[PDB]
């Protein structure tokens, strides 16, 4: 996350960290929302390499501990069907995790509020994205989970020319843009909560940012729309 401020370690407890393996250690590379305590629903970029990952839940400090954390093996992983990695921009840009073992619930470790199927946002509605992703563009990873405050870009202006033009497409959450806050490397996957109706509910995971950098004026970050998914993720949970 560029421009972020540190987030409080009780703000975002549906947030997780996706590692892989590398050499007798982990490594971050996504994030991922908890959804049910065996269940994680992610980016399918994130989980396109054939590699050994991990999920950490009750985390704040990637390289210190906690305290809160649970560190439980990915047992399976469903990519949505019509996702190809050749074509981010076609959009299916999402994975649900079954973890190994069921996580334990408490102050750090909630399920991630969804959408209502269908649901759309305002223009300029409020929300946040979290993550440990680069906190400047061909940056650094954050040691500590950042927020930033993103505002949606409705589809008609984030599809229109000196925006996305094409690229997104109404399967799609845009939100922020302002050249300064963004989501960064390392944060896809993870969850954009929005306030609707007195409650934070996650309504995008973390797809997308411009070639050119994260943060960049008029290319807001680009997210999955969760609610554009809710049948599909339903039916796999129900089937596995
Ligand atoms: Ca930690």
């Amino acid at each position: 996350v560029v421009g972020g401020t540190e987030a409080q370690r009780n703000s975002w407890p549906s947030q997780i960290s996706l590692q892989y393996r590398s050499g007798s250690s982990w490594a971050h590379t996504c994030g991922g929302t908890l959804i049910r305590q065996n269940w994680v629903m992610t980016a399918a970029h994130c989980v396109d390499r054939e590699l050994t990952f991990r999920v950490v839940v009750g985390e704040h400090n990637l390289n210190q501990n906690n305290g809160t954390e649970q560190y439980v093996g990915v047992q399976k992983i469903v990519v949505h069907p019509y996702w190809n990695t050749d074509d981010v921009a076609a959009g299916y840009d999402i994975a649900l995790l079954r973890l190994a073992q069921s996580v334990t619930l408490n102050s750090y470790v909630q399920l991630g509020v969804l959408p209502r199927a269908g649901t759309i946002l305002a223009n300029n509605s409020p929300c946040y994205i979290t993550g440990w992703g680069l906190t400047r563009t061909n940056g650094q990873l954050a040691q500590t989970l950042q927020q930033a405050y993103l505002p949606t870009v409705d589809y008609a202006i984030c599809s229109s020319s000196s925006y996305w033009g094409s690229t997104v497409k109404n399967s799609m959450v845009c939100a922020g843009g302002d050249g300064v806050r963004s989501g960064c490397q390392g944060d896809s996957g993870g969850p954009l909560h929005c306030l609707v109706n007195g409650q934070y509910a996650v309504h995008g995971v973390t797809s997308f940012v411009s070639r050119l950098g994260c943060n960049v004026t008029r290319k807001p970050t680009v997210f999955t729309r969760v609610s554009a998914y809710i049948s599909w993720i339903n039916n796999v949970i129900a089937s596995n």
